[PDB]
């Protein structure tokens, strides 16, 4: 297996096979092992990137997942002051296994490679957490907050999932 973006040293977590091919995956128990600390003498720090809009979140979300639906927010938060360590990891993820986290990660690989000398990075380890909230939740539903799931499809949500589409930078 290949090394880490930065060339640096191997990918730590084991993968899962995923719907993009040049991504790594991580399965529910790999995320719950990050959670439970099982890699802390390893990695520094991880930030959960949920990719979803914020009525998803906010009907369900992996606690202490941060909300970065927007590529201005996911940059802002995550490049403009660096989170400096050991490793730092991101994982990504959406509802399921759509668009939103792949999309996501390949967008901060970008800015990270244009604001770095080639091939150092800020974040060398990302994955997409594979089956997203949507197989997580029934898996370890203690490990979200609240415990609950909203679906981005949610019948009485029509309307906030329009007004969110509004202000991202493409459709
Ligand atoms: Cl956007």
């Amino acid at each position: 297996m290949e090394l880490i973006g930065d060339y640096s040293k191997a990918f730590l977590l084991q993968t899962v096979d995923g719907k993009h091919q040049d991504l790594k995956y991580i399965s529910p128990e790999t995320m719950v092992a990050l959670l439970t600390g099982k890699f802390s003498n390893i990695v520094d720090k991880f930030v959960i990137v949920d990719c979803r809009y914020p009525y998803e979140y906010e009907g369900g979300h992996i606690k202490t997942a941060v909300n970065l639906p927007l590529e201005r927010d996911a940059e802002s938060f995550l490049l403009k002051s660096p989170i400096a360590p050991k490793r730092v990891i991101l994982i990504f993820h959406c509802e399921f296994s759509s668009e939103r986290g792949p999309r996501m990660c390949r967008f901060i690989r970008e800015r990270d490679r244009a604001v770095n000398d080639y091939p150092s990075l800020y974040y060398p380890e990302m994955y997409i957490l594979k089956g997203g909230y949507k197989e997580f939740f029934p898996q370890h539903p203690n490990f979200c907050e609240p415990q609950d799931y909203r679906p981005m499809n949610h019948e009485a949500f029509k309307d906030e999932l329009k007004t969110f589409r509004l202000k991202t930078r493409s459709w």
